[PDB]
């Protein structure tokens, strides 16, 4: 797969998910506990991951292969599952994106 390939494929994936207004807010900038107030944050999630660092690691072509874009999505999801309670909007809004990527990256690896 070229980086420009996977871009024009997987890019669309990525825009359906900064669509999802307000559900997308938490997820597009990284965690930050000092400004959450919530220092146990990187004591359960030892592996961050966001939407701009999603879309940065795209734009400059450092997925050689499909499967770890959509591993880095899914990362992002199960993070925030993992902290937040099922109470929480944030968890709520994380199954909301989810089920948008599902429906999105299915026919996108069929093509690939
Ligand atoms: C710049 O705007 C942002 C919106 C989300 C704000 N925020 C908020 C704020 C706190 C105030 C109460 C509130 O409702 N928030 C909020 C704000 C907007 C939302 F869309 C949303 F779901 C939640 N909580 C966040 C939680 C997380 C989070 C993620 C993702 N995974 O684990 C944790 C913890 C991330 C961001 C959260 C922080 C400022």
């Amino acid at each position: 797969f070229k980086p420009e390939e996977l871009r024009q494929a997987l890019m669309p994936t990525l825009e359906a998910l900064y669509r999802q207004d307000p559900e997308s807010l938490p997820f597009r900038q990284p965690v930050d506990p000092q400004l959450l107030g919530i220092p146990d944050y990187f004591d359960i999630v030892k592996n961050p991951m966001d939407l701009s660092t999603i879309k940065r690691k795209l734009d400059t072509g450092q997925y050689q292969e499909p499967w770890q874009y959509v591993d880095d999505v899914w990362l992002m999801f199960n993070n925030a599952w993992l902290y937040n309670r099922k109470t929480s909007r944030v968890y709520k809004f994380c199954s909301k994106l989810a089920e948008v990527f599902e429906q999105e990256i299915d026919p996108v690896m069929q093509s690939l």
